[PDB]
């Protein structure tokens, strides 16, 4: 922090700025299944009638709903196709029938829930399992609706809600809430996503349904959002590698900036089961074993910006509508993204791979170029400045697109428009 | 100050203009926490029922509301994660639970509050902590809403208030008011932001919740405005360096003007803990000890204008909507900003940082220009006159934007339009 | 405080019988006057000429250590402590409910 200002005599002043985060990682050393604390065990059918009436009445108690969802986990059971171990060995083994309760630890206290029958809706007999499944799915789907809040998302929320309702009103599920009840409860239950126990249970359900196929696997439609939650950065990177046809290692070579270093270390920390198909990691944020995610689009802001800027240059709609992380030097990211997209748009690395004869193969072996070094030199020659063609492509993509409020498309349009 | 005029003889006249501002800095030399006086501790049940009736009836008493919040701030307690030292006060010890009351001293007075009931409510029993916290948040949110008042605010005030209602009607908070009750009280509390004690406590709450995570941390939505309040110049400087991807020191070198000197010294004056993350500095304006902020946009106007002018050149929407400081030579700032924006727009400093094998670093180690000097020379060559291309860029940005009343966008459109 | 509670309850059209009764018994001290002549109600000297008496002086009221809720339910606009008339007007309106 060196600086010199000149008054009548020369004076020196230092600058001061503050930035720091924690970024705790998910792997657990104690090997203790995620734990949630809930109330006294529910009265079976009585908890079902209270919450269903509450649904039609759009009044629900969070603690009671959580206890009902924990009890309903015993209803859903399936045989495990393969032996299952995540972090400390999971108990599930090949061919073993399991419940969702087996995946996480649920802790119950002496205090009993209100289980009140707020709605005038009445059920003469004890409910059947499908009815229970239909309610569990409808309750879980509120979580998804709670997450999808934002500008101009009204018609879209209703469309997903209608899809949710038709799934749970048709077999193997039975219609228990008629129509439009799901939207009205969501109006009163818009911030239910913030509730920790509700998120914990949704993640548990999604983990169980992903591994074990079930008749009521359609319940996952509410809980799909829990998978890879707050890991968009990592998710964007893995797609970027696949779309670009790079080996991931090679892809990092193209990241020519000092800022990427911290992010690359952040997302690739060892010991986290980023490498296991059905591990706790996929639902780590939803489950208790989490912190602010080091894999979020903000935690890896520069890499995320670069990825979608390249995506925009290649016309990837997902990138066009993703929201840019404004803090992480988007302009520099766009320039580098411009060059990388130029390299990757409309070009492929093709080589003859299939031959009629081994001799033919050997002859082909006896016999402008895509490399990180070539790209870096090209950037260096133009002084780290975008080419006119980069700008034209960017503008052509952005303008012929319905630019969303804070999307990359909007950033491109506002930035390069003449 | 010499002037000579000839009116049938030689005449000498002096010219005098007045220009002085105190710009006092926040002092922690007294080693005493900030203090306010308030009325006698209210009846827990009566204060809650009175304010709730008042809210539905849009009638609120400021001294009564302030004492109730001061009573409820004792309820909020949490453990301190790490050792917490203010600038001259040891505010906390690591592993010691603390309250907002531990942050600042409030002195009670023999004057009792009226706690009168404006309309009838259903509640007849003593209130629980959640109810108390839900009301505290709704009351604190009025402060943000009064600040939000201004000349063309569409329905932005209404939507932000709707969010506040949702926060405090969902768990861990309990719903105490029907929807839109906050909007009606806000109409009566449009200038509630001016009240000093209400300002002081809102800052106290925000500081406490920022250091210590709490179940009721969502109360910060009202008090978030107190953070870095009236320090927009400093905040704009920090964003400018990060977006521009330069170090604070390197960035100030490009500021080629005499006027900047006083402002730079003023905002980087030593003895203020800007670098400390949870220092008193972050909420100093809300608590007190500063009649006028030296880090306010007006105090550091020349810097402020140059920063957003560069942002407009780069198409940053925040800069486009920021209100220009007319006094601090905006035209001259815009010219420097055109050149500075020219240097930083569409250009990035790229270096290879990732290589395949350890051997590759040594190979890469074996070996226009972005510098303050090059820009300064480029300006001197054009004699301090904006290039035509600079004017076009400014014009292209302003015309394709919904220019707000006194915004930088409006200044650009009005200044350079043919 | 009791006057404010019952007045709010009156306005809220919801009244708690126990607090209403305690308020009326408490308010009995406000109404006092000298007895014109010697008073023998039923072999008991309730009053003597020139002796100041209240409704409380006629019947002994037993108060238990247990206190009532005296809660605020309805709209009461008094920002100040109530005056004696104010006390008497409420006592009359409450007592008139019996006749209704």
């Amino acid at each position: 922090i060196v600086f010199k200002v000149n008054n009548q005599v020369v004076s020196l002043k230092p600058e001061i700025i503050v930035d720091q985060h924690e970024y705790k990682y998910p792997a657990i050393k104690d090997l203790k299944k995620p734990c949630i604390t809930l109330g006294k065990a529910p009265d079976l059918n009585k908890a079902y009638k209270s919450v269903l009436s509450g649904m039609s009445a759009a009044k629900l108690d969070p603690d009671d709903v959580c206890s009902y969802l924990a009890a309903a986990m015993q209803f859903f059971e399936g045989t495990c196709p393969e032996d299952w171990t995540s972090y400390g060995i999971v108990i599930a083994r090949k061919g073993d029938k399991i419940t969702p309760g087996s995946l996480v630890e649920i802790k119950r206290t002496d205090v009993e829930g209100n289980w009140a029958l707020t709605g005038g809706m009445e059920l003469t007999r004890d409910p059947t399992v499908p009815e229970h499944a239909s309610l569990v799915g409808l309750l879980l789907s509120l979580y998804r609706l709670s997450k999808i809040s934002g500008q101009n998302t009204g018609n879209y929320k209703t469309n997903i809600a209608d899809r949710i309702e038709q799934i749970f009103e048709t077999a193997p599920f039975v219609k228990i809430v008629e129509h439009h009840t799901l939207m009205t409860t969501h109006k009163m239950c818009a911030n239910w996503s913030t509730i920790p126990n509700f998120r914990f249970l949704a993640g548990t359900y999604d983990m169980f349904f992903s591994r074990i196929e079930h008749l009521y696997s359609a319940i996952r439609v509410g809980t799909v959002v829990t998978a890879y939650e707050d890991c968009s950065g990592l998710v964007s990177f893995t797609g970027f590698i696949k779309q670009i046809n790079l080996t991931a290692r090679e892809a990092i070579l193209y990241f020519f900036h000092k800022n990427f270093e911290e992010e690359i270390r952040r997302m690739f920390e060892p010991g986290q089961e980023t490498a296991v198909p059905h591990s706790y990691f996929i639902h780590f944020r939803s489950l208790g074993l989490s912190g602010k995610s080091p894999y979020s689009s903000n935690a890896v802001g520069h890499v995320f910006n670069l990825i979608h800027f390249v995506g925009c240059y290649m016309g990837q709609v997902r990138s066009l509508n993703a929201t840019v992380i404004a803090a992480c030097a988007p302009h520099e990211m766009s320039v580098l993204g411009g060059y990388l997209g130029e390299e990757f748009f409309g070009k492929g690395t093709f080589e003859r791979r299939f031959f009629r004869d081994e001799k033919e193969l050997q002859e082909y072996e006896a016999a402008e170029t895509r490399s990180p070094e070539a790209v870096y030199t090209r950037i260096m020659m133009n002084g780290g400045r975008l080419k006119r063609s980069h700008i034209r492509r960017y503008v052509s993509v952005s303008s012929n697109h319905q630019a969303r409020p804070n999307s990359f498309a909007e950033f491109l349009n506002k930035t390069y428009s003449s």
